[PDB]
């Protein structure tokens, strides 16, 4: 449905970088324990996350952080959205990507998407492009509500999301090589 999408992809983001942050399992599931300042999260392992952190102790972690539900209790319940932090710490590289954006198959920008996070979570760029999408072009409004994003890699490999649903756990915790992504397609009807 259009305005529950429209709330979902408007939640407020904790976003983090350099974080440490405990990993744990409790009847047969997963999670990261982390704390920023005053504010405490427990972020949900379900994909391939899983066995990409050992349990334990992690540092040198970024951190993307959605609350799943409407609940208002202080501590932060998400899923995913956690990668390895940049490898060159002394320079922050960003680096473009080809943008380009269509309503009804025409297009309505041409232009980049900034990068600066080697491991970058699909999490992170599903949340922001549809951000972006619904704030300057009017997804999910009157009723724009489907669908495809598609993400070029420099060997051709794609990753494409339904922008019907939002998108899938399991892929909140997938990452992809942010120095190596093409382009980026937003399609919208």
């Amino acid at each position: 449905s259009e305005s529950e999408l429209k709330h979902y992809y408007n939640k407020p983001i904790l976003e983090r970088k350099n974080v440490t942050g405990f990993k744990y399992t409790d009847e047969g599931k997963h999670y990261l324990e982390v704390t920023v300042g005053q504010q405490h999260s427990r972020i949900t392992l379900l994909g391939s996350d899983k066995d990409k952190f050992k349990d334990g102790e992690n540092s040198n972690i970024d951190v993307f952080i959605l609350r799943e539900g409407d609940s208002r209790q202080a501590t932060n319940y998400s899923i995913g959205g956690v990668t390895k932090s940049n490898s060159v710490q002394y320079i922050d590289y960003i680096n473009t990507p080809i943008l380009e954006i269509k309503k009804d198959n025409e297009d309505v920008l041409k232009d980049f998407y900034y990068i600066s996070k080697e491991d970058i979570s699909l999490k992170e760029l599903d949340y922001r492009l549809r951000e972006r999408a619904i704030k300057q072009h009017g997804l999910y409004s009157n009723g724009l509500k489907q669908g495809q994003i598609t993400i070029t890699m420099n060997d051709g490999t794609t990753h494409t999301i339904d922008l019907s649903q939002k998108l899938e756990k399991e892929r909140m915790g997938e990452s992809i090589d942010g120095t190596k992504i093409n382009k980026i397609l937003v399609e919208m009807k």
